[PDB]
């Protein structure tokens, strides 16, 4: 299949819903701040009421506009706010970037913050701050997984495997990737205590494959109701979620899914920084190539599709099912929901950090600025308080940052580094 690019260039449109409007500037911020082009919409603004066609519409809009760099879009609100594509049988947010080729192979990755208080946005953005802009090498629950797989499944299946075969070739996977602890609950047996204890010791990654409800893991029994046991503050992992309905939002009451990005313990996030989980039924066997090559892509095992963010490892893992499955596959595509920042910079080992050299100070009628880093491939920004004046690719040892507008007003500015398993580097810029 042809896999759909993070434009290095790329932006992200943050489509919130009108009363959560002053409360994300934090969020907007930090993205300019790595190097993330981020602007704002306000949905109420693209059309009152909301309705989905609009949004559609104003995605497209946007794609269209000369460059088409438009990358990511994120949905800040719950489904009253800012409502899902709804067709008979289908519930989604991943249409909003399907726009050329008439296929359902995304242009746009799409995500979404449901929330329905100002506590369930401000924790979704401050986890995500945290987990790209925090992150040390003292963080050692990253590089471990969880496993989890029902007592069913068989010949039948893709490739022939029962969930536990599935998983288990997974967890091979993570294990010759770098992972150092894979902990396995197959069935049967599971209970939530087994899951709250896993959650609890630390891990970064969680895969599922079995039966789920609206509010719960059918292997395990572990729902919603169980989620305010956990105390995993601000080690979150990121879960590829096999099971039907785990991600129906339009749900009554918060769905699984919704219920691990709000969760909270004492102010500090708990639960998930990200999870794909569906709003309807999903068939046995398509979810399960896709949800291996989510994993195969991100073990970097296909060299030249290679990619770094949430939104693009779980789209890509995805066009591998709708490839081999075709009509059966594109239905679950379109209900396979991103909850979470579909940006989002995944980290998969504890990280490294990195050497970087750069100028103290710099001239007030500066075009470039250079910097020296032992590691290429980070993304150095300047900026000034979220706002992004120049940012570039470190090759060769060095990056060379073009400015996009005057400085010769500022006093100081922002350095910023990030690099892929890496420990995010921030420094000040005196300008003289
Ligand atoms: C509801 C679930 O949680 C279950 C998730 C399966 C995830 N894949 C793996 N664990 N490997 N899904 C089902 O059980 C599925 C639900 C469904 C019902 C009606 C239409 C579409 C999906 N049911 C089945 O797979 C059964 N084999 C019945 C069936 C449905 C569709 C075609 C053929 C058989
Ligand atoms: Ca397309
Ligand atoms: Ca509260
Ligand atoms: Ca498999
Ligand atoms: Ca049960
Ligand atoms: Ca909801
Ligand atoms: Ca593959
Ligand atoms: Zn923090
Ligand atoms: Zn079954």
């Amino acid at each position: 299949y042809t896999p759909v690019e993070e434009k290095e260039n790329g932006r992200m449109i943050v489509i919130v819903a009108k009363k959560y409007e002053g409360d994300i500037k934090d969020f907007v911020d930090w993205k300019n701040q790595r190097g993330l082009r981020t602007e704002v919409k306000v949905a109420e603004d693209i059309a009152s009421p909301v309705t989905a066609n609009a949004i559609q519409q104003f995605v497209k809009q946007e794609y269209e506009k000369e460059g088409n760099d438009l990358t990511y879009v994120l949905l800040v609100g719950d489904h009253k706010d800012i409502p899902a594509k709804i067709t008979p049988g289908i519930k989604s947010d991943q249409v909003y970037g399907q726009i050329v080729g008439n296929d359902h192979y995304n242009e746009v990755f799409i995500g979404r913050f449901s929330c329905e208080s100002k506590e369930d946005l401000k924790t979704q953005i401050d986890r995500t701050i945290h987990y790209e802009r925090n992150i040390t090498t003292e963080d050692k629950w990253l590089g471990q997984a969880l496993c989890i797989a029902s007592a069913e499944g068989g010949p039948s299946a893709d490739n022939g495997e029962s969930d536990i075969q599935h998983e288990n070739v997974i967890a091979n996977l993570l294990t010759q990737y770098g992972y150092t602890k894979i902990i396995k609950c197959y069935d049967p047996g599971v209970t939530p205590k087994n899951i709250i204890d896993a959650f609890n010791g630390g891990i970064s990654l969680v895969n599922y494959t079995g039966h789920g409800s609206e509010t719960a893991w059918g292997t395990s029994h572990f729902g919603t109701t169980h989620v305010k046991q956990l105390t995993n503050s601000n080690q979150l992992p990121f879960i590829f979620d096999v099971a039907c309905v785990n991600g129906d939002f339009l749900f009554s009451m918060p769905c699984f899914a919704e219920a691990l990005m709000r969760a909270q313990k004492d102010g500090k996030p708990t639960g998930t920084v990200a999870i794909i989980a569906s709003t309807i039924d999903q068939y046995w066997a398509p979810p399960m190539r896709g949800q291996d090559e989510m994993n195969e892509i991100l073990c970097e095992k296909h060299p030249n599709n290679i990619k770094r963010t949430f939104g693009g490892v779980t789209m890509n893992g995805m066009f591998a099912m709708v490839e081999k499955y075709k009509k059966d596959g594109e239905n679950m595509l379109d209900t396979w929901t991103v909850f979470g920042d579909p940006s989002l910079l995944v980290r998969t080992l504890v990280p490294t950090e990195m050497q970087v050299t750069a100028p103290a100070n710099i001239s007030a009628s500066a075009q470039t600025f250079e910097v020296a880093c032992d590691y290429n491939g980070a993304i150095a920004t300047l900026s000034d308080d979220g706002d992004m004046v120049g940012t570039a690719i470190v090759k060769d040892g060095k990056a060379i940052i073009k400015l996009n507008e005057s400085i010769a007003d500022e006093t100081n500015l922002t350095l910023t580094v990030v690099g892929y398993n890496k420990v995010t580097v921030i420094k000040d810029v005196k300008v003289e």
